[PDB]
């Protein structure tokens, strides 16, 4: 038993809700919140900009030190950093950005990072300003992640479409 509430169950291990991931994280304080990161951990917009803003820019400060030490992530890769006031940990995961021409097949590799964590609160990778089809992202999620994932979908219209079209 965990503290996630109001989720619709899609499969044995995948759950979904129309919610702002920032507010969901603030209330649940999950062990892991996933950020929709880029390889530079520059948290300007989308989910990343919103999560970072909620940490009063502490996420960005920590991220800049990480990059200065380690260099950029790989597309499809991840790193574990602090969750600040939102979670114990933040798993920064880089899905391919279609608006940069990155290979969509890397979306499966991105979701594989979730399997290193028993339970996660996460957005749909490569959705929103990353330009991929969210219906496809949900399918890859369900077919790749084996650990327990609670997906927060900000837009109510998209949430309804994702549920109604789910196979
Ligand atoms: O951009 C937001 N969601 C779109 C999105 C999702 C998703 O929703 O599944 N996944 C992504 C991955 C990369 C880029 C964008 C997205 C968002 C989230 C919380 C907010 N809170 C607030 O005040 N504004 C917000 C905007």
């Amino acid at each position: 038993v965990n503290s996630f509430s109001g989720y619709l169950k899609l499969t044995d291990n995948v759950y979904i809700k129309n919610a702002d991931i920032v507010e969901e994280a603030k209330k649940v304080k999950p062990t892991v919140v996933v950020n929709a990161a880029n390889v530079y951990l520059k948290h300007g917009g989308g989910v990343a900009g919103a999560l970072n803003k909620a940490t009063n820019n502490a996420m960005q400060v920590e991220s800049d030190d990480y990059i200065a030490t380690n260099g950029p992530l790989k597309v499809g890769g991840s790193c574990v950093l602090s969750g600040h006031n939102l979670a114990k940990h933040c798993l920064h995961v880089v899905g391919p950005n279609v608006n940069k021409g990155e290979d969509i097949q890397l979306l499966k590799s991105a979701y594989e990072n979730f399997n290193q964590h028993e339970v996660l609160l996460a957005p749909l990778l490569s959705a929103g300003i990353f330009g991929a089809d969210p219906i496809h992202s949900l399918r890859v999620c369900v077919d790749t992640v084996r650990t327990n994932v609670y997906l927060a979908v900000f837009d109510k219209n998209l949430y309804d479409k994702l549920v109604s079209s789910f196979l």
